[PDB]
C-alpha cells in the first residue's frame, strides 16, 4: 500500500473510465475557433483529456497532484467560458467533475501516505 509509483496506472484506468463517459465528449479534444470564435479571448490556457493522457504517457507528470491540477483546469475553463450555468456542455462538466473527484481522492491519499512512509526515518 506504500507503492510510490502506483498512482500512474490508477490515473490511466480513471482516464479510461472518463473516455467511456458520454459526458466527456466535449473535453476530449481542442475547441475549433471557427465554431467558437471568442474562445481564446476568454481562456488563456486550454486543456483537454487527450492532452492529460499524452502528458501522463510521456512521463511528464511527477505526481498525481500535477495531473489533478490539469484536470481541474478543464473544468474551470468550462465554467469561465459558459454563457449560462444551465448550459448543456457546462452541465456535462459538473457531472464529470463530481465523478473525477470521487475517484481521484483515494489516488492522492495513497500517494501522499506512500511518500510519508518513504521518509518515516
Ligand atoms: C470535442 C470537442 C470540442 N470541444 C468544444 O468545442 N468545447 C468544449 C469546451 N467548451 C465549453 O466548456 C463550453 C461551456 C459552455 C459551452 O461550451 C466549448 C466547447
Amino acid at each position: 500500500s506504500y507503492d510510490i509509483q502506483a498512482w500512474k496506472k490508477q490515473c490511466e484506468e480513471l482516464l479510461n473510465l472518463i473516455f467511456q463517459c458520454e459526458d466527456s465528449e466535449p473535453f476530449r479534444q481542442p475547441v475549433d475557433l471557427l465554431e467558437y470564435p471568442d474562445y481564446r479571448d476568454i481562456i488563456d490556457t486550454p486543456m483537454d483529456f487527450a492532452t492529460v493522457r499524452e502528458t501522463l504517457e510521456a512521463g511528464n507528470y511527477e505526481s498525481p497532484m500535477e495531473l489533478c491540477k490539469d484536470v481541474r483546469l478543464i473544468f474551470s475553463n468550462s465554467k469561465a467560458y459558459t454563457p449560462s450555468k444551465r448550459s448543456r456542455i457546462y452541465s456535462m462538466s459538473l457531472r464529470l467533475s463530481a465523478f473525477f473527484e470521487e475517484h481521484i481522492s483515494s489516488v492522492l491519499s495513497d500517494y501522499k501516505s506512500a511518500l510519508r512512509f518513504h521518509k518515516r526515518n
